[PDB]
């Protein structure tokens, strides 16, 4: 029902160079034209890039990086925000995130994710602990993830996350990299979200 909700925000995203298609993953609306995307992938270069069937060129969108606090330590999120310069509005699902958000072990997981691979899909799993920071093999660090038990192939990057607490369902960031039946997502929380809001609306 509200896993639906945030499907409706959930976009196929792509990154093209000279015609071919070279990478692929997901993106989340949160708010008026801001998506949250996977970072480490605007690291690597970009011509075109494809958000649900729309051909955008490089100079359309601009991109947001977050630090986290982790440990009392500063770190930069592997969660970007895409906001485009002109587009189409999204639902405003930021009221349900959280801060200080602690899960506690072997609750269920969702993983809403829509891609030009698999498509519309969710998966489910189980929740782990905490992981502070994880390093790619090129050096794509990822501060600040979230560890629970699934199977991720590529291209789930930037797929929304939503577990539980007491009565409610969070979402807790953007499933960032995993492999190895286990996944990572980027942490984030509401008040980072909403002090964008304000500069964006």
């Amino acid at each position: 029902d509200l896993q639906k909700m945030v499907m409706a925000n959930v976009k196929p995203v792509e990154l093209i160079l000279d015609g071919k298609t070279v990478a692929l993953c997901c993106a989340t609306g949160v708010f008026g034209t801001a998506y949250l995307v996977p970072r480490h992938l605007f690291a690597e270069k970009y011509d075109k890039v494809v958000l649900d069937g729309r051909q955008l060129d490089n100079s359309d969108f601009r991109v947001f990086e977050f630090e986290v606090k982790v440990k009392g330590q500063d770190m930069m999120s592997d969660a970007a925000l895409m906001v485009l310069n002109r587009g189409q509005r999204v639902r405003d699902i930021t009221m349900h995130f959280r801060d200080q958000v602690h899960i506690k072990k072997g609750t269920p997981v969702l993983g809403v994710i829509n891609n030009a691979d698999v498509g519309r899909l969710i998966f489910s799993g189980d929740a782990l602990t905490y992981k502070d920071v994880v390093v790619a093999m090129d050096g794509d660090t990822m501060p600040g993830l979230f560890a629970y038990r699934a199977g991720t192939k590529v291209g789930y990057a930037g797929g929304a996350v939503m577990t539980k607490d007491g009565a409610h369902t969070v979402i807790i960031g953007t499933h960032s990299a995993g492999g190895n039946g286990v996944g990572y997502c980027s942490c984030v929380s509401r008040s980072s979200l909403l002090q964008l809001k304000a500069h964006i609306d």
